């Protein structure tokens, strides 16, 4: 009856260290009812490695035109697909480099119609499917009338550059934003990029090891079967309030404020970076829950919780809207009553 675990964040977020564990929802829903988001590490040993690696989805989707944003500005660059992917470990075919991503492609049904095995992977390998999969008991995705849930519900894929290279962390690879929905997100690859005097896997370790890490984390980090790939902070939904004032108050400190009731946290603006950070707690004693994820985690995040990512290496990662075995009870009506209003 062990179900295999610890906490990070000062007991905010549950870490379930065994994906193989067909408990783990039974532990997730006592922290669950909480608000306390969750990790799942070692979902990437479930998943089909052929099917996520850059080069493959390089390969089978390269054909499809899209923009690629710039994540230091987000404006929409020069660079088509096919640049961006050449790019992607090749720091030396890159647009200084810039940070790019490409978001949300392909996303919703077309994820669901245009890369059928992957999303038919993404079913087989979601973690805790009592609440994460669309057949799961407790989860009402699948179930709620169109009007209740947001209209692009549904899998995302998600693939940015690192920031490294850039030599620019105040670079949000996704900015400061909450989520309407719950959501999983499942980092399916990690690339390590080469080039143009970009810092090394090991260099980009001690990158990683420079940050104000939990004991938990620094001791992930040690173990070289681990890959890490992103930097996370995440914020609990109750401090949504404080957070946008103090942003707003810090855009009025700069320029930028000449709109009048502006709302920071829907404009997806910031990226909140260290210094940032540092004065919002002090100003507000709101804390920064940070995490690093590693290649297989898969962060679980509960409506209203804000979060930011930044890339360290380039990552692809895979959201859903995540959906519920178990409770035919529970989270069957966060789609049952949600689809619908």
């Amino acid at each position: 009856s062990m179900i295999p675990h610890s906490w990070i964040c000062e007991k905010h977020i549950l870490w379930l260290k065994d994906y193989k564990n067909s408990s783990n929802w039974k532990l997730f829903k006592e922290c669950w009812k909480q608000g306390q988001p969750a990790v799942v590490s070692g979902v990437h040993k479930k998943m089909n490695i052929s099917l996520w690696k850059a080069e493959s989805i390089s390969l089978d989707f390269g054909d499809h035109q899209a923009d690629l944003l710039n994540c230091k500005d987000s404006i929409i660059s020069n660079a088509n697909v096919k640049e961006f992917w050449d790019g992607f470990e090749e720091v030396s075919k890159r647009q200084e480099t810039v940070v790019l991503k490409l978001k949300d492609w392909p996303s919703g049904e077309d994820f669901k119609t245009m890369m059928p095995a992957r999303y038919e992977d993404l079913l087989k390998s979601l973690p805790l499917p009592e609440y994460c999969n669309p057949e799961g008991k407790f989860n009402l995705a699948s179930h709620l009338p169109g009007f209740f849930v947001r209209p692009d519900l549904g899998p995302r894929l998600c693939s940015a550059y690192g920031v490294v290279a850039a030599k620019d962390h105040d670079i949000g690879t996704t900015n400061l934003h909450i989520e309407v929905s719950d959501v999983v997100n499942i980092l399916v690859y990690v690339g390590i990029a080469k080039g143009n005097g970009i810092l090394s896997k090991a260099g980009i370790l001690k990158k990683f090891e420079e940050e104000d890490l939990d004991d938990i984390l620094r001791k992930r980090l040690k173990d070289s079967s681990e890959i890490p790939g992103a930097l996370w902070h995440i914020y609990a939904g109750k401090d949504v309030d404080k957070i946008r004032e103090f942003l707003q108050k810090i855009s009025k400190e700069q320029g930028l404020e000449v709109l009048p009731e502006h709302d920071p946290i829907r404009d997806q603006s910031w990226y909140v970076n260290k210094k940032l950070r540092q004065r919002l707690y002090e100003e507000y004693h709101v804390r920064t829950c940070t995490l690093i994820q590693f290649l297989g985690d898969a962060i679980v995040l509960p409506a209203g919780a804000l979060h930011q990512v930044q890339n360290f290496h380039s990552c692809i990662q895979v959201t859903e809207d995540f959906v519920s075995p178990e409770h035919l009870v529970e989270s069957f009506h966060l789609t049952q009553e949600l689809r619908l209003l």
